[PDB]
């Protein structure tokens, strides 16, 4: 493949780690569930024993990836729609929630958009259409439910999936950037604010996961793309009753890349030995 | 006043620091720049010769502070009304900008809303109100006045009045926070992005500038006291002036030692007295 | 107890969280692993499968946890002695390693030293004994083994324990401060120089691991305990997380967040007080 | 030459305080003798402070002083001192109030460096690094802060690192080591000695000018090198009383390199307008 030679001494494991009834007699909601990493998330809670839900626009693919991991693993998946833009459905939603299911003890926030432009080619538009799904609908997805485990007097674990240009910014990707930021400040906030009501919080910034990766592989300390599998066990991990004291971590999940991007003198990589020996 | 013992060693100095006419023949377009900061900082840079466009909702307060700083300095300053939420108004305010002063070689963003909650209490509509007026305001702001200089083929220093809680998080200004770390990464973004435009872009990250917060807070801020809005200028002017060319991407505490007294695990041993200490020992 | 009452909602688990079997076949070198937080990141190491070899100065310290060790779990342990202040002890201290057990797979760097004191009241001996054990300690070992894994073409995975005022600093602990931002710093530089030998390094900066004044910090109102932080660091050296280099983890139950925030301070404010105050 | 954006971000090397702003003030400079301990030195005696500089070669350093006594008229103090020697530094710092006075404004500058493969070093090699940078710092600033406890005193302590201590960066690791150190012992002493009147802060210089070159410059978004002149205008400002206010502030003077290398699309700067049209 593409993958780089040191890639042979990380090699992914892509099977469950944690113990098979880690998540019973939990429930697990999940924006995005329908596809990709919330899909792996989802499947590896599912797998584990936990009760999921998951909720994003198009109810087709989110009642199909529904069926196919509850046929796989036997623990329901119930499919909600909800566009997380429209803070009335997000509230709607949250009720189909505690009544289909019961109040989360897992709460994943991973529905996003985005798109790649020179920013001077972003309209109003596009950049509403970005903060308004990433930045609001995760508040509102976050608030709802607090507000109702509070009234509920329940704690939950709550995880949100950013990115390493959040923290950093970047060109191109400005207005996600911007957005992931805000979404990784409310979560810090909430971590402090909300800890006397059992509701911890934790973020973990991807870099690139397998789904142009040639040059992103040469900038990979680990040689390779990183996978949904590995993903999941570091999600399902953070969501567990294991890390029940682990609560406003940023955990970067990027194979080394973005500490390879920012430091001044890594691009010496490119110096040989020989070069090196010759002073 | 309020202010604790050590504030003695750490006076405030009020007058601006830059040289005579340092912004002599230069533009500067300040949002929020009738009132509080954006009033200070728009004071300092016409004081040095800058002609000023000061932009937000009420056009009387521009107004009258544009008056107020105009007849001080002999240097113009022009109202223009803008509610930032809109883009189609921000489109048509930096079109009269370029009209009447010129495209601006200075650009602050500064305009913002807040309030203090448990973030239980926030509704849907409080929420949007700060992300709409400090996030999205911000970026349609930067973006429109960006299209036109790369149009123009011409450059400009960007600064974005943030926070301290920006890049922490904090309880109970949870959308403030949330607003303003992404004006952060939108700028670090820009800085990264637009180098090749000639534009380059800065944050100034305030602690507490000049009831009972307020008593608490001098009592975490190592240096004794709240800031002064002419230190801010001073901060503010030089990061916007051709001194600080090479200044890109950069983000810049003002805060007396707020936030690294607050962060460290260890500080409150602050109230451990030298009796107490000679036990430890 | 001193536990805040929202700790009912964060109980630890204290069980070692990773598959039987998870570290069958490796080999783990533990600085500080007699005691503490060495000790129980070298116990659960072992349970699951690990041979271990440990060091520190107190001999007898060690050859008792190794015995320990060892009886309940059935996997080797062996005790060297080291002063990490050493570069020459330590490169004995790895060859031993090599030759007892062979190249380690884990790495953990958790030897350390401390005090509290006002730092006006710091003397040079002082400074030096923080930062020679800490910082040039952790340097000497990741630099001997890193060369024995370059020339043996061998990967492994890392570990340094910093802690949360590593990155902000903190008055009173400043010399502890200053060489574990030195340690988080040297992490992060060979997880993007050492990748393409293989070696991937992590940070865990932790909060306090079992007062009350510190529990009224700690959203979630309990100290951690040092099982949790094993499952934490296990989970880091083994194989699952082959994807994770220069990650920097707090496992602090939210001190950090809450004390770095402004405004987290009104957390005191009482529901009729809001109220009022709308 | 430079980028052609450069043209954009032109450096202006004149002093930028007021010709007084330092009058009556007293500074002390390790590796005030050279290079950008020279040039702060140069500005802060220009403004009207009288300097102490401090380093190894006293040769040097006796000639960096008439250098700029003779130019400006203000007088610059040598003192021989090898910081990585505790008890010299005592010895130094009591020759500093005897022949000038308490500092105002103390300026940590001195330090050594080399790239190199880390499987390269010795330890002695990084001990020599960590002894100078962070022992060094540390024996100056603790000692000059006992004298100003004394005192009943305040300054203002800066502290000259790099874009790469707070991120890491391979090549360089014992001075990222090292100056993330001292990083975080200014953070620290600003959070615990302001009831004693001193504040601290941290430039972090990205390349300065005075082969790897070239290459910089195609990363910096200013589209060149810094200037010393430049940064002695950046660290005046911190150490006068206009900044007073300015305490545990950690600022990058880098032309935006690091934000550039961060960021993880940042690279797509090489997409075309045609490549971007198409898509």
């Amino acid at each position: 493949s593409k993958d780089a030679p040191q890639s042979k001494f990380f090699q992914p494991v892509l099977k469950p780690m944690l113990p098979p009834d880690a998540f019973q007699g939990k429930v697990a909601f999940i924006t995005g569930g329908g596809t990709g990493l919330g899909k792996a998330m989802t499947t590896f809670l599912s797998t584990l024993g936990a009760q999921c839900v998951i909720a994003s626009r198009n109810i087709d693919v989110l009642k199909a990836t529904a069926e196919e991991i509850s046929s796989k693993t036997g623990n329901k998946v119930h499919a909600i729609r909800c566009d997380v833009r429209d803070p009335d459905m997000v509230h709607n939603t949250v009720l189909e929630l505690i009544k289909v299911a019961g109040h989360p003890d897992v709460v994943i926030n991973n529905a996003a958009g985005n798109f790649i432009s020179p920013s001077e080619r972003l309209t109003p538009n596009g950049w509403k259409t970005i903060t308004d799904i990433v930045l609001n609908g995760t508040a509102y997805v976050t608030l709802e439910i607090g507000k109702q485990l509070i009234k509920a007097q329940k704690g939950a674990a709550f995880l949100a999936i950013t990115t390493i240009y959040a923290e950093s910014g970047s060109g191109f990707v400005m207005p996600s950037s911007s957005a992931k930021s805000g979404v990784e400040a409310m979560n810090k906030s909430l971590a402090a604010e909300w800890g006397r009501y059992g509701m911890r919080f934790n973020i973990i910034q991807p870099g690139p996961i397998k789904t142009f990766e040639k040059e992103m592989i040469d900038r990979i300390p680990c040689g390779r793309l990183g996978t949904m599998e590995e993903l999941a066990n570091l999600a399902t991990f953070l969501c567990s009753d294991y890390a029940s004291w682990i609560n406003g971590a940023v955990i970067r999940f990027d194979g080394g890349e973005e500490v390879f991007l920012s430091g001044e003198f890594n691009s010496l990589k490119k110096v040989t030995k020989e070069e090196w020996d010759i002073i």
